[PDB]
């Protein structure tokens, strides 16, 4: 068990919506940090819990990050 | 299938466990074989809940398969 981990599956995205999602039909996200992972990109999870990958590089992903850090 | 799932993250093994694990202490596994995925894997889960790549080439892969599979 010990070390293991370094040998557990890793979640990635490879392709990416390029639609702009409306902020108010997400939920939170998270940004891929592995290092494993092709390109850099955001995992939203949307209100009706369904997961969308998503680009950093454009504009709306970071302000959709920023939305989302206040909301409590 | 809808458009929203070809966005959808996806789950890959980039690294191989290189030890035998002993059969008992294997519940479960799936095959990788998203198109997105770099190679085939094997992840196996433990029965401490663990999840771990293995790779389908080796022997003793092949052979904790079978034995999982012989159960019912």
């Amino acid at each position: 068990m010990q070390p293991d981990a370094i040998n557990a599956p890793v979640t990635c995205c490879y392709n990416f919506t390029n639609r702009k999602i409306s902020v108010q039909r997400l939920a939170s996200y998270r940004r891929i940090t592995s290092s494993k992972c092709p390109k850099e990109a955001v995992i939203f999870k949307t209100i009706v819990a369904k997961e969308i990958c998503a680009d950093p590089k454009q504009k709306w992903v970071q302000d959709s990050m920023d939305h989302l850090d206040k909301q409590t």
